[PDB]
């Protein structure tokens, strides 16, 4: 009660611990509004995300639960940490909302994408994304839904991934699918380098300042992919389920564009010999990530070692000890209790 106070943030009531002051909306996502606030105790700014009845359905519940668990057992500079978590409700019966408190970053990657970046900053951002992704992989977490809106940065070019990736809900909210790999689009099996496709899409967009494959649905998405990259080889076709294979084979054939035409020198710093070489290397990396057939696409480790990226390589960041994580299907009440226990640090 008196340890909390309430403020109206648009159509959301934020009921927060008194230590958190001067709340201001910084944006919204799949789980609602996120605010910046000042933590009067730590004497610094924080982000506060409100999860409103996260147990209301299985999609929300599994995400909230997985986020709480993973944020706690991961400690890596490129993965967002949990500073605090609380509920203003006093019991399991009364339990409604979860508030997740994290260190405040300066912007998301969507903002960075709207800016020209030199090779130093671009390569460093990419290196960090790759480090974060590899760390998740080392715990057996394959993201599958990496996107700019869930990646945040500081003015000093430091970067953190906010979510842990991969349905029906009764909401006007539309999930952005533009960064998802062909394996995901087409319902194939996948491995770790599924996430490299997403890095490729983000890198391409950082370079050309436009979404590479902005499809209204998976059918339109696939069209945009093959238009740009070309129809995949017969070898790839055999990897597909019969129903998917007939669909992919019956689409109009496209030649695709060379990576020189997709990403011309004009989109890169390319004045000096230094910059010309970097542009060539950047394009080479793009040509290895934006590869439809995952069996020919670069691995995370190969990307970390790539000449465009490896200038930043540090074993403490790229080869950190794997997180130790301590398939669930539950009802509303079951999820409610699981999430409450996790918030309250109960067994
Ligand atoms: C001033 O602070 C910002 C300002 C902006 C807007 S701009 C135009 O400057 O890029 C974007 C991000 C941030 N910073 C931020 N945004 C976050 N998270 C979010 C921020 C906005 C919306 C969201 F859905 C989230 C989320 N999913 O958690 C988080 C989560 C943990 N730390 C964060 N830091």
């Amino acid at each position: 009660d008196n340890n909390f106070y309430s403020v109206e943030i648009g159509d959301s009531t934020f009921t927060v611990l008194k230590r958190y002051q001067n709340l201001k909306p910084i944006g919204s996502g799949a789980q609602g509004i996120v605010c910046a606030a000042y933590d009067a105790i730590l004497e610094r700014n924080v982000a506060i995300k409100k999860l409103s009845r996260p147990f209301q359905n299985q999609t929300h519940a599994k995400r909230a639960y997985r986020e709480l668990v993973l944020m706690k057992c991961v400690n890596h500079k490129n993965i967002i940490g949990l500073l605090n978590v609380f509920t203003p409700q006093k019991s399991l019966e009364e339990f409604q909302d979860v508030y997740i408190v994290m260190e405040l970053m300066d912007a998301n990657l969507c903002q960075v994408i709207q800016m020209e970046l030199d090779h130093e900053r671009m390569s460093y951002l990419l290196y960090q994304m790759l480090c974060g992704i590899k760390h998740l992989h080392s715990a057996g977490i394959i993201h599958r839904d990496l996107k700019p809106s869930n990646i945040v940065v500081k003015s000093d070019c430091t970067l953190k991934i906010l979510d842990f990736g991969l349905s029906f809900m009764m909401t006007p909210y539309v999930v952005t699918r533009y960064y998802r790999a062909p394996e995901v689009i087409l319902g194939m099996g996948y491995k770790e380098n599924v996430d490299l496709w997403s890095v490729g899409c983000i890198m391409g967009e950082m370079v050309c300042h436009k979404i590479l494959f902005p499809g209204r649905d998976y059918i339109d998405q696939w069209n945009k992919v093959i238009e740009q990259l070309g129809t995949p080889c017969p070898e790839f076709m055999k990897k597909l389920q019969p129903t998917v294979r007939t669909y992919v084979e019956n689409r109009p054939k496209y030649a695709g564009y060379s990576f020189e035409k997709l990403f011309p020198d004009v989109l890169f710093p390319a004045d000096s010999e230094h910059n010309k070489l970097k542009a060539s290397q950047a394009r080479d990396l793009l040509s290895k990530m934006l590869v439809i057939d995952a069996s020919k696409r670069i691995s995370v480790d190969e990307a970390l070692q790539h000449p465009y990226i490896n200038v930043w390589y540090d074993p403490s960041e790229a080869e950190a000890p794997p997180p130790k994580i301590p398939e669930r299907e539950h009802t509303i009440e079951e999820w409610k209790e699981l999430i409450y226990k996790e918030v309250m640090d109960l067994e």
